[PDB]
């Protein structure tokens, strides 16, 4: 029972997708779906006093170019527990690479929270909330020895182009 | 692996019975079961700076009347993380319908937590504990144009009958 | 020393006015400052599972139509102290009646977020969330049998003027 | 100003007593205000991962045979902030000897919380919170070397008598 | 899907061990992996207001002498949730016997966590923190009539040999 | 009353001084004392999700070369409440310069919490954790524009030096 691959990338691709929640926001620590098992593990503590300013997790059934689920992060109130799923309208990308491949992540809105019932693109977020994001992402891994450029933002339709790319990639990868 | 299908109601029922927790006192994310996978979903986020005042959940292979199954509310003083099983003592039964057929909540206490040990009837609650509980589910949707009319109380006796009623459905239902 | 006698309104009244925090958002406890002196004190419980939807406080130097300081609440992402400082920009007022009494509240972003640099007035809030904060006043003392009357929401420009209003009132009442 | 100098010990003596709040219910830390100053001060962390079972403090202008203000439990729900004002209702108390000092402590609830508005005696305490709390203060000091010695529990009128004993003491002292 | 039975017991062991987390620091909750379905369990609540000192849970496909998986305790700054696995280094061994059986308890620091780089024997903990943890379980149960002797701890070593024997009478139980 | 000039600087100076608390380790909000009244204000919201790692504060009765009472950063475990005296040690001291301004701060632990009895120098901390606070200084105000320059870490001594000097700049900016 692994929700990565028995869970549905979403109930109307690629206007509303699931988000299965790996990391509520407010945590340091980083945890992921275990390949094997599904269950919820600790990847690492993050080297500096940072927490996710997001729920973040993956959209069941992807896979990306950087040989992962594709990322998804969610604007949530009240974080949710981990291994939540959540149904999240797509609002914009983020566009980074941490190597070689593209990192990049879908920024999205629970469908049903309407405090973010107006948020439908990039262009309805915070500008400092958004530069909050990519900070977090820029330096959380600095004192790895790790470095990230963030690229910048993509709109709403760019992040919905890639959430289907993502989806063919993983029907192609493993059927 | 779906926990509504795979434990039974209880380990004596109705004296004792399993309440799989959905959402822990205090949470403004209103979570279910996903129907599916039996992961935890976040089914919507209250429209209002309300919380769930108790650890609210449902009894293991149990329907009822509103075609869901049979709800229950579990008094705790420290909440439990979603999906966690309680065995739980029924005390009393909220009756309320929301539309149509009866979406009536089972009230109960942790078997194991010594605090609660002489609360066996609906009688033992304090009467503002029992009026801010119906208060909740009185208005907590009132932004959602939905309204619901809060019947009253039922003892510890009614309870143990609608669970033995409602184990009786699941059967008849799924066999 | 008592904070709301010694403290100005604001260092640029009315367009920056301090707000000291009595109640932290996520509280169901419903604190206010004594004035007799300075401290902070539990006025009540709130009877329902109900919990501040905002920062919640009182401008110092300031009296108003219902014999209290003149109520102000922010939007703060983390909550702050009780008895905090807060540099806060008017944005609009909710204009709602308690027992009889006019009892509006000043609705305010805190200056130094930059996540809400671009609320300026009333229009830049979500509809839902001053829906759920109207929703909180309309029902949180219902239990009491206390009835509110919310009336609707006022403009920047409407707040400000209240604020140099119930300014003169403390004048009025103390000087 | 000094708080426990300033406040009167109550609105309503020994109906009805103001407690002074020097650690929430769930601290590990304790804290004490210093009487040197008002203001709050860390005394010490407890040596076990034990956590104050009640919202604990002094009722002011008391004292007490143990050379310290007198102390008063009050049974929060939620917790309140440190240097809180609780109007509290005395419904017992515990009596317990600390380093060979007498070192009792009254047992109270907010006025202002109907949960415990049938909450007027000793009699009305779940027995096991009644052990928890006289188990707390039996072992939370013995990695420190101390030795406690708990009684038992005295009921209201007991607990009134050594409010109205605890007061005179306070004139004894300082005025 | 059971994860006590599905996931081995480490990726190098002894010298790295999985630990799947039950119980967070912090919590009064006592939560085990039900036997049957591997859900989450409320065991009991803990009859006295102390708190798990450690994250707390089971090394996978392991049993003991006492009859259980064996315990492992793990040092966490920010607690995980419930069945979450950490990689975790053995660096010491609680000796203590509950009853009959020894009921010892691993000690060990996530690997993930650079704080925790040069903790690598028991010597290397404060000894007031492992005297926390070893009152912890000296007195958690003493309500509960229950009493136990702390015998003391043993080092990493130690530790590792009691790994592998636990390992070994997992496979000699099930195959 | 101002805490800042009503508190010594001390108990012990400087081998134990006190910890005027301003902000609790996990906050996001930067809280600062307005030293106009002893208030607790919010200075700012920090620009990026990041939470001091340390219980931040100042020293009583201190100046210092960038114009402010001199930083104190407690370690503890359990975070205190804003405006909580401390007991500290200084063990060490955090070289920095903050937008042009020596702004360097002790790093101290609290004298009553028994986990920290053998940190009494720099080399006592794990060097990850120091990497953590110097990262968080280095990074927190990036969004800002501002500029810092970290240097290092000097010991105690150095520490214990810089507050004697910190205690004479007081004398000789309000003596
Ligand atoms: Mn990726
Ligand atoms: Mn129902
Ligand atoms: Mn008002
Ligand atoms: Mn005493
Ligand atoms: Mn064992
Ligand atoms: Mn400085």
């Amino acid at each position: 029972m692994n929700p990565f691959h028995e869970l549905e990338p979403g109930p109307e691709v690629p206007e509303v997708v699931y988000a299965l929640i790996e990391i509520p926001k407010g945590s340091r620590n980083k945890y992921e779906l275990d390949k094997k098992t599904g269950l919820l593990k600790l990847d690492r503590v993050l080297y500096s006093p940072f927490f996710y300013p997001v729920d973040y997790g993956i959209i069941p059934q992807t896979w990306y170019d950087d040989g992962d689920p594709f990322d998804i992060m969610v604007i949530m109130r009240e974080p949710v527990y981990p291994l939540t799923i959540i149904e999240a309208r797509p609002i914009g990308i983020m566009k980074m690479e941490d190597s070689g491949d593209k990192d990049w992540k879908v920024l999205a809105v629970p469908v049903e929270d309407p405090y973010f019932n107006d948020w439908k693109d990039i262009s309805d977020v915070p500008k400092a909330f958004l530069d909050e994001i990519a900070h977090f992402f820029q330096r959380y891994k600095e004192l790895q020895g790790k470095t990230t450029k963030i690229e910048g933002w993509g709109n709403a339709e760019e992040a919905k182009r890639e959430i289907l790319r993502a989806i063919e990639m993983y029907k192609e990868k493993f059927g």
